[PDB]
């Protein structure tokens, strides 16, 4: 289920951050937006490149924090605080998120692997629920 999902990502974090990154930015390429240095670039490019790596494994260290932190898929509002409050997430709104958490499920759904996509799809709503309750527009 869930908590064994963390821990299968967990398992492989740089990897599993950087193909999950890469399908949200393949489905939603208008989300290259908030990313400028992204742009033009194939997905062995954006993997080679340093802030690539280091903005996309905190992405994912930080999300797997939240998710281990949940109770039934229910992030903490602390969490959701916190996330609203980052500066580097001044210009962002709850759909860049629930895009993220979209793209998250499908790469779950293709993956050969008995990943908990439900899980995965009612944690992304929850978050978005808290991020709006925490002051997100
Ligand atoms: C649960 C989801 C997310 C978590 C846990 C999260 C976490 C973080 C963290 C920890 C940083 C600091 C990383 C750094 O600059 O070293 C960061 C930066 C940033 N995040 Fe998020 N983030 C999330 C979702 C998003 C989404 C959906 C977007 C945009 C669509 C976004 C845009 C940014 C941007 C632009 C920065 C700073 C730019 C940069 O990476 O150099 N984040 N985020």
């Amino acid at each position: 289920g869930f908590k064994q999902d963390i821990a299968t990502l967990r398992g492989d974090l740089r990897t599993y951050a950087q193909d999950i990154f890469l399908a949200f930015l393949n489905k939603y390429p208008d989300e290259k937006r908030n990313f400028k240095n992204y742009v033009g670039k194939s997905d062995q490019e954006l993997k080679s490149m340093a802030k690539f790596g280091d903005h996309t494994e905190k992405v994912f260290n930080l999300m797997m924090e939240v998710a281990d932190r949940a109770t039934d898929c229910v992030p903490l509002a602390s969490d959701a605080s916190t996330l609203v409050q980052m500066k580097q997430h001044s210009g962002l709104t709850t759909g860049n998120f629930e895009k993220l958490f979209v793209a998250l499920v499908e790469y779950m759904r293709a993956s050969g692997q008995s990943f908990d996509s439900q899980s995965w799809d009612r944690f992304g709503k929850n978050l978005v629920s808290a991020l709006s309750s925490a002051g997100m527009k």
